């Protein structure tokens, strides 16, 4: 099992994921739904359901998600927080219609640098 500081770790993560997961499913745009949060380990996950033309859009240009997914996590002062804790913040994107995954983006501390 997680050790006392790591499970620890994962408790604080999930009250984060328990607030920011309040008023969740939404739309944050016309192709992607903001599914909320769950933590696996030292892991939150922000879980976004993405529609068949968009999620084609992300897999053409996988860098560029990447980098514009890193420039918001990076500058968003509370996931700094979690970052300069141990955690890694993780964007997990799956087909609208049938869930497959379309991207999968961790960025712990270093990621930042």
């Amino acid at each position: 099992g997680a050790s006392l500081k790591d499970f620890e770790l994962s408790k604080m993560l999930e009250k984060v994921a328990k607030e920011s997961s309040v008023g969740t499913p939404r739309a944050i745009n016309e192709d992607i739904l903001d599914q909320g949060y769950t933590v696996e380990g030292n892991q939150l996950i922000n879980h976004l359901s993405v529609r068949a033309s968009h999620a084609e859009r992300m897999r053409s240009n996988p860098d560029s998600v990447r980098s514009q997914l890193g420039d918001s996590v990076c500058s968003n002062t509370g996931y700094r927080q979690l970052l300069a804790r141990g955690a890694i913040l993780t964007y997990s994107f799956t087909e609208y219609k049938t869930n497959q995954p379309v991207a999968t983006e961790r960025f712990d501390a270093g990621s930042c640098r």
